[PDB]
DNA sequence: CGGGTACTCAG
DNA sequence: CGGGTACTCAG
């Protein structure tokens, strides 16, 4: 039983492992005032030491990979566009802007949140978040945009992917868990998941295909959901601090919730629906990620730091030995 | 007609003119997190040249002169406290504590604001603020403390003086106007000069006993007060920016008013009521003085400084001859 | 996307 | 004294 900490950068968010490369890649968008664009760098399963650190112009935060073409794919928050890095070499394929309107008064632009690839079509699922989100499709072969599913609602941050059932869901800040289908990219179903009056954001969804389940975090309550993909019924209430990013793994049939605040990662057993274990990680532990053997998990871990008065520390990777 | 604009330096406040010194005196508590304690600058009444600085353990806020004793009393804010300083010489005679409670979470410390000295008796009189504020009554002879008039209201901050009739007159945030016997310490009456429902905050009032006339300040509506000090009627209502410090010219028969935001000085006519006159001086003007022949106003105006984003640059004594 | 941190000789 | 500034990969 092992747990080890250690420094990789400044501005820690997302991470994507790979069985093929043997590695785990983490996104950081570096200083916020002292850096412009980012780093993308690749880690060590073992040692965490970094093996290769790939420079960008634009900070990437979200992550996920495409295990069929080894092809890395990271959401650029602050830029409204995507990129897209070959995993073996390390070299940006290219990027694509999702919204190249101006910050004005009276316009936000979109920005990616969440991203999620399809193997079997090599398609690319992104979250655009905002007042009114949308769902960009990208083709993960051009790197160019196919469609952009409208109406997602109010900060639809949220993204997990079935991609055998054809079925790409999301949740959102209002309170709703939406069904959509791939193969015509058209919104199936919404279900507000709760009704208890109260404000629930659902920021993050994993799932468990096998047993059709989804594995929902909250930010406005002290529960995570556990919900039937195929009815939205609530199938369990965890009783854990505010969520934010969520991990279900089939190895084990457990799912690993972060709590920023908290500075705690939940363990919850998907057995019995019950935290079994809560790892202490401090300051803010933020995105979650799993070795292809379920075996081991990755937290990315943020240093206290207000957007006034930066962290003057990197942030750390946790790699703990489930 | 001419207007002087002098630097002189941070934390400008009150001043005080004397006219057998031939001088004019600016309390400065200095740089906030750069400097302890402060300085008193004495300036030539018409170069507004630096001809002295005394430098204080204890940062000077509100000022006032006994043309008397020739001595200087000044307020210490910050210190719960008073200083008095010879005019003659810049000597600090000495200091008396006002309030030597401890700042907790249950306990504010009562602050000085305002001063005013009764030359006939030598007494001087500081309106200690807070949720329930008092008139410290001080002997200007010994610099000890007399008795403490209590129960003025909430930030009873005003404090005008009637030597010969021996009334105290003090404004509050409770929209009161309190009248004061000098000669048994106690208070005689108190009226809510407005009753429209809305909040007042009355921060100053100066005197024309000629008349029996008080012009109060307010800093929550657009109108400076003039009231009758026998009854508490309202005598005019006059249209200005929400002001600040106010002074009456008996020479002139007007009344100058200081509006903070607005970075405006007000001329009001106090024979039509009517403001025929604005100076205009950005960025904060803070306090007034008057030559001995109220010939010359003096302004002291503040740097654009948040407690956070301090200003670089000193602060400025405009003289303007009326 | 639309309203809570610490300030204060400010009101 | 007791509630409004700018933040935002935050919720």
């Amino acid at each position: 039983e092992e747990m080890l900490r250690k420094a990789v950068g400044k501005g820690a968010y997302e991470m994507a492992y790979s069985q093929q490369e043997n590695a785990l890649w983490l996104a950081t968008s570096q200083s916020r005032k002292l850096d412009k664009g980012g780093v993308v760098y690749r880690l060590d399963p073992v040692t965490l030491e970094v093996t290769q650190a790939i420079h960008n112009d634009l900070k990437p935060f979200g992550a996920t990979i495409n295990n069929t073409t080894q092809t890395l794919w990271f959401g650029n928050t602050v830029n409204s566009a995507v990129t897209a890095i070959d995993a073996k070499t390390g070299e940006v394929k290219g990027r694509l802007v999702l919204d190249d309107r101006k910050r004005t008064e009276e316009v936000r632009p979109l920005q990616p949140r969440e991203l999620v690839a399809d193997d079997a079509t090599n398609t690319v699922y992104i979250s655009g978040i905002g007042k009114e989100s949308v769902i960009w499709v990208v083709d993960g072969g051009n790197i160019k945009l196919k469609t952009a599913i409208q109406n997602t609602g109010k900060m639809s941050t949220g993204l997990a992917l079935d991609s055998e059932g054809k079925r790409l869901y999301t949740t959102n800040a209002d309170g709703e868990l939406i069904t959509i289908d791939t193969a015509d990219n058209k919104i199936l179903s919404r279900k507000k998941l709760l009704d208890d009056g109260k404000e629930h954001f659902f920021i993050n969804i994993s799932l468990d295909t096998a047993r059709q389940r989804a594995f929902i975090t909250d930010s406005k309550a002290a529960e995570v959901l556990v919900v039937d993909t195929r009815n939205g019924n609530i199938l369990a209430k965890v009783a854990a601090p505010e969520s934010l990013a969520v991990l279900f793994n089939p190895a084990r049939n457990e799912a690993y919730v972060t709590h920023r605040q908290a500075g705690k990662v939940s363990v919850i057993d998907a057995k019995s629906y019950k935290v079994v274990k809560t790892f202490d990680t401090p300051t803010h532990p933020n995105s979650l990620a799993l070795s292809a053997d379920g075996k081991t998990l990755y937290v990315s871990v943020k240093q206290k730091s207000t957007k006034q008065q930066e962290a003057t520390q990197p942030d750390d990777v946790i790699r703990i030995a489930l």
